[PDB]
């Protein structure tokens, strides 16, 4: 068992829903129709072995957007580029906070910070 079949990733716990405003008329309703479908939790690898938060977020969004995209079509969840491009944001806003929770016992000290 490795968080669902990953290269040594882990899973925190259920996050908040962000407030994403694409400025649109369809995207706002799109977002409001899948706000609870979207992955309330995000996968990550340990910030200890990162450089910046950037790469961490790159792959913490991306690995969520592979895992939650494949392992959810069991319920018929069929996230196209349209849902994926929302997840890129949704999971980013969550993942920023995620690093602020995992860095705590990892890179909270050891970022000279």
């Amino acid at each position: 068992s490795v968080v669902g079949g990953l290269g040594g990733y882990m899973l925190g716990s259920a996050m908040s829903r962000p407030m994403i405003h694409f400025g649109n008329d369809w995207e706002d309703r799109y977002y409001r129709e899948n706000m609870y479908r979207y992955p309330n939790q995000v996968y990550y690898r340990p910030v200890d072995q990162y450089s910046n938060q950037n790469n961490f977020v790159h792959d913490c969004v991306n690995i969520t957007i592979k895992q939650h995209t494949v392992t959810t079509t069991t319920k018929g969840e069929n996230f196209t580029e349209t849902d994926v491009k929302m997840m890129e944001r949704v999971v980013e806003q969550m993942c920023v906070t995620q690093y602020q929770k995992e860095s705590q016992a990892a890179a909270d000290g050891r970022r000279s910070s």
